[PDB]
């Protein structure tokens, strides 16, 4: 690929842009700039193939590579295609709702360069679980007819409406109407800026859940060519966790896992703990990017441990470099997600990362990348 070709993602003028927008307009502006253009499809894209070292597995979910993007990124699933192009084997849609929300107040996303964080109060703003699932399906029909897209992976990531007192209604009807195009589920109990939400990650309300939803999949195949999605299986199950909880519950968090069979849990979601950053002083959220990698490695060892090594880990939590992939995966993760990388490096993040992890596994002296999984605690 050329450095000066516009359909190279490591193309100068994209960092040019990117430096311009981070410095002068509004970050939910950027964000909703950068969908329109995966809309009409003029992204740049990934020409590379992927190493057959680096690739990595969740059961029966094949990845081509390890990095995909974190939910919250295309809530509305509008151009999954694009991003997926960059060079991304997976992506987390959502998190989607029954009804659509316009969320909280704007502005309600700021970004910090220097220490490369975010700060957002977003609430779940999304066009809700129906109009979603037909961004999806007409996802999947292109993906039926395009060779270069069939092993892509797409998750969905489910949460509640504002005002519903039961989370569960929700979940059941997210899954009923979207689950069948869904590679996995992604049940979200880990957000901040839904009163409440966080309270579901108590054992006895997570166990409900969980079973709940696993039952919901299950009835899918009972009552009813029925998966409509890259497996064309079942979807399977992920928990996303909060990184702010005390030893006690994690343990807690960690038996009911075992018990209910989860096929992997995505740790971990932005924090409430940092109060630190001058630019976000007054400001309401959760915290991305930089200042949350150390809590969610350290997230990930513990998790990774409690679990006695039986559950899949999704790393998500400042993720920029080939360096902070490799020890997520020396921690305990199977794949990563990235979402503050694609803000601050924009374009080229997948390219870049993909090239740094190939050399750092081989450095490390690694055959391959499943080889480096839970080796710190080797
Ligand atoms: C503006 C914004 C919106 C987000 N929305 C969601 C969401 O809807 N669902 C979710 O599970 N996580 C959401 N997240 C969390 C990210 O998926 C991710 O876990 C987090 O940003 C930490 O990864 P990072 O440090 O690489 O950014 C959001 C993050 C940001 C910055
Ligand atoms: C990767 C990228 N590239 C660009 C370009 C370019 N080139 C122009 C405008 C926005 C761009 N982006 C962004 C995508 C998402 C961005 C962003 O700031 N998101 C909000 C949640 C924090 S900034
Ligand atoms: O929509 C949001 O506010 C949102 C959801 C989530 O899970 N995490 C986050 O930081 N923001």
């Amino acid at each position: 690929a050329d450095p000066f070709e516009s359909y190279n993602p490591e193309f100068f003028l994209y960092d040019i842009f990117l430096k311009f927008c981070l410095k002068y307009i509004d970050g939910e502006i950027c964000h909703d700039l950068f969908l329109l253009l995966g809309k009409y499809n003029i992204l740049p894209y990934d020409t590379s193939n992927d190493s057959i070292y680096a690739c990595t597995n969740i059961k029966h979910l094949d990845f081509i590579n390890p990095f995909g993007v974190a939910a919250g990124f295309d809530k509305n699933g509008v151009c999954i295609d694009s991003i997926l192009k960059l060079g991304f084997s997976f992506i987390e849609i959502g998190t989607i709702t029954p009804r659509g929300q316009t969320g909280n107040a704007k502005p309600r996303i700021f970004r910090d360069v220097e220490s490369r964080s975010i700060i957002n109060s977003c609430g779940f703003n999304n066009m809700g679980c129906d109009k979603v699932t037909e961004n999806l399906i007409l996802f999947r029909k292109r993906q039926e007819e395009d060779k270069l897209l069939s092993k892509h992976i797409v998750g969905v990531s489910i949460g509640k409406n504002k005002d519903t007192v039961n989370i569960v209604d929700d979940l059941k009807y997210c899954i009923n109407k979207i689950g069948r195009y869904a590679d996995y589920i992604a049940i979200n109990v880990s957000s901040p800026n839904t009163p409440g939400l966080r309270d579901n990650q108590e054992a006895g309300k997570l166990k409900n859940i969980i079973l709940s939803v696993k039952e919901e999949i299950d009835n899918l195949e009972k009552n009813n060519f029925l998966w409509f999605n890259t497996t064309k299986k079942k979807p399977l199950v992920f928990v996303k966790l909060a990184p702010d909880l005390n030893q006690e519950q994690k343990k807690e968090i960690a038996d009911v896992l075992l018990e209910t069979n989860i096929d992997g849990m995505i740790i971990s979601n932005t924090t409430t703990q940092i109060n630190d950053i001058k630019s976000f002083e007054n400001k309401k959220g959760g915290v991305s990017g930089a200042k949350l990698k150390d809590i969610s490695t350290k997230f990930i060892c513990e998790m990774y441990n409690y679990t006695n090594k039986q559950i899949p880990i999704i790393a998500s939590g400042g993720i920029f470099s080939g360096l902070d992939a490799l020890e997520k995966i020396e921690a305990g993760a199977s794949v990563c997600q990235l979402y503050s990388c694609l803000v601050f490096n924009g374009m080229k993040s997948a390219v870049q990362i993909k090239r740094e992890l190939n050399h750092l596994l081989y450095q490390r002296g690694y055959y391959n990348l499943k080889e480096a999984i839970g080796r710190k605690h080797s």
